[PDB]
């Protein structure tokens, strides 16, 4: 279905490709620019070709890192992934869950776009057991038995063969650092 | 006028080297570093090497991404340029307001939306956060998320509208466009309001 | 003596440190930092150890919550001792003293890293390492990763937000870490921008 482009070395933005007739979705706020002929509709927000020529829209994460595409054939037509790491879909894939820490399921024929926070980190599980950092954890397949945990700092313990995702810098992790750091100046008031 | 060196691979720097009496313009809370001989003036700050060889500043936009000199002379002397995204300029450089507007609740809200102009014959250097996409236009059209617009040449028309909050700048026309994956005004307002 | 880490950085410009231990063999590190660890590392609370409790090679990865590389300092090649940036620091072997070197309060931490093993410090943006013979540079207080012993440093407020630029003066023989980007840059430029 979608042809794309992936900019960028270390900070990404993926140019979808959109033939005449082809939708792309994506969350509200991810698009960069739109080439001519391109329309919008609010429902998620669909991105359309209404005209007559190969065109562009861009789409990129609100914090620093990478984007992968993941071309749903290749994984089952099936993939887990953070809410916030969603970046953009091929019209006509299926969301929905499977304001705290939320996974979702994604699942068709046609490609998903996902964003990791700093480094991409990705790893192949053989009845290896992984232990993450719940906020780290981007996307991963099926034949991954995951389990969210707690100290007293979320757990997120992964067993299994299949593919996991992680990024080095959740945006969970970047925004609530930058809020404690403002603690003198917010401080200045009592 | 100016030699300079860029520093980094995805997130990056510009060291200016300046020989003795000259100047280099920015905002002062841009520099990292200077050496020894370096003074700095309030009138924008002037960094002048007040030395007898040859001396360095750096400098860094306050969000990440990659840095571009744009010489003036390959742009017929004029560029514009999203005040967030200028880092700094050859002394001799006109920097003035080409456009201001604040534009509703959000992250324009604040400060506003300004376009700076900047006019003469020497070195300027942008900041684009995350990627820089580059764009020629041709007589076309481009919609843009109004943060994302880094700098634009001459024979460039723009103007913002509330979309459907969705801000949106049209541009259409001539030149070259600059873009940015990642602006600071995306950065910060989702990272405002999603620690509240 | 502290332990002797194995690592590999892993990233370009955004960059993570995993750590390689053997049985028995601990990395300190803030909590926070960690994002993922093999079957065998568990830990514990004092800075959080984190230890490989079981069989052959096990590894835990960490990273900085601002978007920057790492830099791996062998504490052998700076006679023992490094001074960090607090928010700089991110992992050390089992082994290291980690002080405060200096606080100061104007309206910022250096620790001092001791030791044999191996430090990890993060450089926001990109690092700049550059070597001081006999010189004085003036930086951007925020944008001080490290340094080596043979520097002179004071933190003071610029003068000449509407305020407030410290610059930090170096001066001696030694090297210097810094960073293009420090957080306490980001996060006062998003506060001033927003709040």
């Amino acid at each position: 279905e979608l042809d794309y482009r992936i900019l960028g070395e270390s900070m990404q933005t993926v140019e979808i490709e959109l033939d005449p007739g082809e939708t792309v979705i994506a969350e509200a706020g991810a698009m960069n620019y739109m080439t001519g002929d391109i329309r919008f509709t609010a429902r998620m927000t669909h991105f359309t070709n209404e005209g007559q020529g190969k065109q562009h829209v861009a789409f990129a994460a609100p914090y620093p890192g990478s984007v992968v595409a993941v071309d749903l054939d290749d994984v089952g037509g099936r993939l887990f992934c953070q809410k916030d790491s969603f970046l953009c879909a091929a019209y006509g894939t299926r969301v929905g869950i499977a304001e705290g820490f939320i996974l979702q399921k994604l699942e068709g024929d046609g490609l998903v776009f996902v964003h990791a926070g700093g480094t991409l980190i990705r790893r192949q599980l053989n009845g290896e057991t992984l232990r993450v950092d719940t906020g780290c954890l981007v996307a991963f397949t099926d034949g991954i038995d995951y389990d969210v945990q707690l100290a007293g700092l979320l757990l997120t313990t992964l067993k299994g063969s299949g593919t996991v995702w992680l990024q080095s810098l959740p945006f969970s992790r970047l925004a609530g650092r930058i809020y404690d750091a403002t603690f003198r100046a917010r401080e200045e008031v009592r």
